[PDB]
């Protein structure tokens, strides 16, 4: 599913990611923009062999098991391809555990990349939350 901008914020904030470890909605939604354009069924292969799934790009190396990423962790007790799903609340709650680990969103690149310093609160404009 390829979510609406605003639609997307409502589910984020509806599955608690408003402001979760400091960041507000609009770091979430611009992560989620550039990580996936939206699509939940977005996946991407690493050089080391992993697999980034979904909307946030969650990387097969720590956080979720697809069966071919030797020596992974699963972090968050999942299979990847539960994060490719329509209903974004496995990825919240990965994602959730993500940016708790140390780096805060620092964990995406393309937030630091992108996303980081900038007026992020563009991304959650016009919509009713
Ligand atoms: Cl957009
Ligand atoms: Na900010
Ligand atoms: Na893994
Ligand atoms: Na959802
Ligand atoms: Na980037």
């Amino acid at each position: 599913k390829v979510f609406g901008r605003c639609e997307l914020a409502a589910a984020m904030k509806r599955h608690g990611l408003d402001n979760y470890r400091g960041y507000s909605l609009g770091n979430w939604v611009c992560a989620a923009k550039f990580e996936s354009n939206f699509n939940t069924q977005a996946t991407n292969r690493n050089t080391d062999g992993s697999t980034d799934y979904g909307i946030l790009q969650i990387n097969s190396r720590w956080w979720c098991n697809d069966g071919r990423t030797p020596g992974s962790r699963n972090l968050c007790n999942i299979p990847c391809s539960a994060l490719l799903s329509s209903d974004i609340t496995a990825s919240v709650n990965c994602a959730k555990k993500i940016v708790s680990d140390g780096n805060g969103m620092n964990a995406w690149v393309a937030w630091r990349n992108r996303c980081k310093g900038t007026d992020v609160q563009a991304w959650i404009r016009g919509c009713r939350l």
